[PDB]
């Protein structure tokens, strides 16, 4: 019983570091997920009227802290933007290892010929819109942000599965539903929350 038995009972794709996210061969440019995330974070802060010269655009709280860069009075707005970004991807194919801060991408290993999202890729893409920078591995995502008891999960919190949160990750939508990139052959979808294999905590990246 350690895993969600509806999905492969293995750790999810683990893509190191700060991958290239944008490649433009005509202009001859490229940029990484962290670059795109910082750019989008600064834009978001500017739209709230709070951009400062010291802001890189990266908005993550120190892991475990209840205080991040985005003010609490703007956190619902931030969270709703993240959710809209993710939900806009419903119907995009799953691809093992797929996705970056810019959108779906070619995957790895099995997913090498498929442009799409995997579980952690969808989560990282969604949160990047407000400057929340996440690693492309569900177990590493579980170690960031602030833990909330699973029984108190709230819309916008992030649900994890398997040992160390390593099997699967999804975005809770409230009302017993979650947004996920599920498995090969499928598409990004809204699905009922599953409790089998779930970690006893969810993760909150945005306070409100």
């Amino acid at each position: 019983g350690l895993w969600d038995p509806t999905l492969p009972m293995i750790p999810s794709a683990n893509i190191p570091g700060d991958p290239i996210a944008v490649v433009n061969q005509v202009l001859g440019i490229s940029a990484t997920s962290a670059q795109v995330t910082a750019n989008m974070g600064r834009k978001f802060l500017e739209q709230l009227g709070i951009l400062q010269p010291t802001d890189t655009g990266i908005t993550n709280a120190p892991a475990g802290s209840a205080q991040g860069r985005i003010p609490r009075v703007y956190g619902r707005q931030a969270s709703e933007y993240v959710i809209r970004r993710g939900m806009s991807q419903i119907g995009v194919p799953y691809s093992w290892g797929g996705g970056n801060a810019a959108g779906p991408s070619k995957g790895i290993d099995s997913g090498a010929g498929t442009v799409g999202f995997d579980c952690s890729g969808l989560v990282l893409y969604s949160f990047a819109g407000v400057g929340i920078k996440l690693p492309h591995y569900s177990g590493s995502q579980y170690n960031l942000g602030r833990k909330i008891p699973s029984s108190q999960m709230r819309r916008g919190d992030v649900i994890f599965y398997g040992p160390n949160g390593s099997q699967h990750v999804t975005i809770y939508l409230g009302n017993g539903q979650m947004l996920e990139a599920p498995d090969v052959g499928l598409k990004v979808r809204v699905a009922p929350v599953r409790t089998a294999g779930m970690t006893p905590y969810v993760v909150r990246y945005i306070e409100y």
